[PDB]
């Protein structure tokens, strides 16, 4: 029993974190192979600016071992220091790039150390909600597949609401977003409404029934009191996604859907649902399961 | 800026779980050198938990009836003592995994990072705190068992608990890493209820400090309150008394705010009055306890 925020394991991350110091600028690194990637704005036309450095003017940090780069290419946003040892902790890993609603773990660096580690969704905005001081910038998101790391974040900034925005790990930012001091604004935020109905299955399933309803209701009445709540659009998809949990729980979809949407027109009552009084929407589908099963890494 | 609920990175520790099986029970061990620590129950049976005998039990046991297992390696016992509730094997590797460590007795109110491992895997990592009735609110399934909760601060891992059981409720109880519960409990099946909790007065304060520091000052109010008041409302919502350690200890919050303790006091007092009327702090909708002052200073 109970539900918590949990994050993925992050010993196999916290062996590629390294420091990066080019000029006056110091951020993290991801060391993996003999690459180690980074926020291109580093170096701060990036062409042109990247075209004045040379592999000595990097300082790349793995410990208290200095490592020796000896090439930089950029890939979109991100710099790739070519250095002379491969990492030997480098995991099983991939690249991917995470739709919004899904969640990922955050391994917050300072100066290629790892000092926290939470979970957390890419909002529908294309904006993370995270925690970050300066200096996190090259701190990275994953997910752990089996043995396999996938390296879904790396984070580039802080826009004016307090909100993060990052690129993937091939240097292509989530959003409309550009790495430059300039008037950004995250797009107004909604519910990851499949996200809503996992964490309501995961409340079930730890005994909070109370919410609950005789109620079904057709995916389209759904999505017309979604819209109207700020709430992302149900798909099809994603109630074939929560498929399992119905199976479970013997609640149907649509029938969590009249539940989730006597919530919004009512609200709580002073109630909570799993010691939250809002609607929680970090966890996915597969995060539930993950939880209320116990897959380990 | 920001505020999450933060845990530590778990890599230290996962480099220690290990596998315990001792006949049909498996859980989880800490191995740290040349020692594997777990659960005292890992040799109980089916009669053996409503009221077991562990000297008796233990008395009968030989080192290769517990098999351990670091990852796919099967680690040889050469001793097994106990300390407390907690089974102490000695083993023929010493783990070269080990990191600089120290076994920490925490006080209620306090945090820390958990790592639940099922089978000497670890699975994932969460936060949460010792809660005033000395039961931790975790997330835990069956095979949970010797889990460890655990602190990193400046290279070291402290080591400040181990999870035993779930009480009736869903909450969970455990030992130190010497083997003292935390609490009133003991690991046999009899009944055993948690105490009626209460909110961390003083993380609730450090939680409204963090939410100032981020920008969020709609709860602050005109008013301060004596000590004596603040605990004579708190105690009625089932809040902590809070002590005058705890308005020492929200000194630095409260001279980088400028809001003084008492006046902070104030503010939580008019929360509790008037609710959050659809307003949320720091996204939450309700008042958050497991945010230390420590933790805040070191999160801000
Ligand atoms: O509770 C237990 N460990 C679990 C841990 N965390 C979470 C759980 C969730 C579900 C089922 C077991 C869970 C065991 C087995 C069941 O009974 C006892 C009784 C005892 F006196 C002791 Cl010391 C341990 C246990």
């Amino acid at each position: 029993s109970g539900f918590r925020k949990m994050a993925f394991p992050s010993g196999k991350v916290e062996g590629c974190m390294v420091q990066v110091t080019c000029g006056t600028t110091t951020l993290n690194g991801l060391w993996l192979d003999d690459v180690v990637y980074c926020p291109r704005h580093v170096i701060c036309n990036y062409e042109d600016l990247l075209i004045r450095k040379s592999n000595h003017n990097f300082l790349v940090q793995a410990g208290n071992v200095q490592l020796r780069v000896i090439g930089h290419s950029m890939q979109n946003c991100v710099l790739k220091l070519k250095v002379d040892t491969a990492n030997p902790k480098t995991p099983k890993y991939k690249f991917v790039r995470i739709q919004p609603g899904q969640t990922f773990s955050v391994l917050a660096c300072y100066n290629g150390s790892p000092s926290g580690v939470y979970q957390c969704a890419m909002r529908p905005n294309f904006t993370i909600k995270g925690s970050f001081l300066n200096g996190s910038c090259g701190s990275v998101g994953f997910n752990i597949d089996y043995d396999c790391v996938s390296f879904c974040y790396m984070h580039h900034m802080e826009l004016p609401t307090g909100v993060h925005a990052g690129t993937d790990l091939e240097g292509n930012f989530y959003g409309p977003f550009v790495d430059r001091q300039t008037a950004q604004a995250a797009g107004t935020d909604t519910t990851i409404t499949v996200n809503v109905l996992a964490w309501l299955y995961a409340a079930v399933i730890n005994g909070d029934r109370w919410f609950l309803n005789r109620f079904t209701t057709t995916l389209n009445d759904f999505n017309l009191v979604a819209m109207k709540y700020n709430y992302e659009p149900l798909t099809q998809d994603h109630v074939d996604i929560l498929g399992p949990l119905s199976a479970q729980t013997g609640i149907a979809v649509l029938d969590m859907c009249a539940s989730l949407k006597e919530l919004l027109q009512n609200g709580m009552n002073g109630r909570t649902i799993l010691g939250s009084a809002l609607l929680e929407d970090e966890f996915t589908p597969f995060d539930v399961v993950r939880q209320c099963s116990g897959v380990t890494f």
